[PDB]
């Protein structure tokens, strides 16, 4: 499918068994989600954004559904203003940008 | 032309006479891009983001090319720690997200 980018590109994501919003963000090289329960073990990742770094939670090969699609891989769990969906799992679902 | 996502989206623009590169940001509302001087009128204004908020000027209709291409809006001037084309500026571009 294609999207505009004149609203906010906002998809429905299911991780954790939960039904979110996150926005898809090419601006990310990560995925980024607000605090949840994820299972696992995490570890420490420090990522730069807009207003400087954070400490977040990193857990590695995580399932998500996106747009109707399985990927699986590296979500990011900290204080962001709202979930992003990074070019890490954009990728797992083939996004590209056109003009 | 298609742009991959296997690495940050990064294009050339010409913007104040100068030229730079800026990441193509589908998670950004509006083009801010680090401190610089540009013509005109501007507004204080503060963007929030994933390190907390930043403090900018907001210049209006400020011409931009993108991709050889002219397009003009808002462009965020201040301390960010790189250069972001928005929503705003893509959308004159058409430019979609495809999967
Ligand atoms: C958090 C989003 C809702 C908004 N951010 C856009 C986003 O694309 C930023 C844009 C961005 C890009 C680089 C540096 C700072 C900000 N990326 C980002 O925070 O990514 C972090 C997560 O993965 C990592 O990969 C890149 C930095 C890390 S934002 O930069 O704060 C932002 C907010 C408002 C406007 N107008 C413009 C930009």
């Amino acid at each position: 499918p294609q999207i505009t980018l004149w609203q906010r590109p906002i998809v429905t994501i299911k991780v954790g068994g939960q039904l979110k919003e996150a926005l898809l963000d090419t601006g990310a090289d990560d995925t980024v989600l607000e605090d949840m329960e994820l299972p696992g073990r995490w570890k420490p990742r420090m990522i730069g954004g807009i207003g400087g770094f954070v400490k977040v939670r990193q857990y590695d090969q995580i399932p998500i559904e996106i747009c109707g699609h399985k990927v699986i891989g590296t979500v990011l769990v900290g204080p962001t203003p709202t979930n992003i969906i990074g070019r890490n799992l954009m990728t797992q679902l083939g996004f590209t940008l056109n003009f």
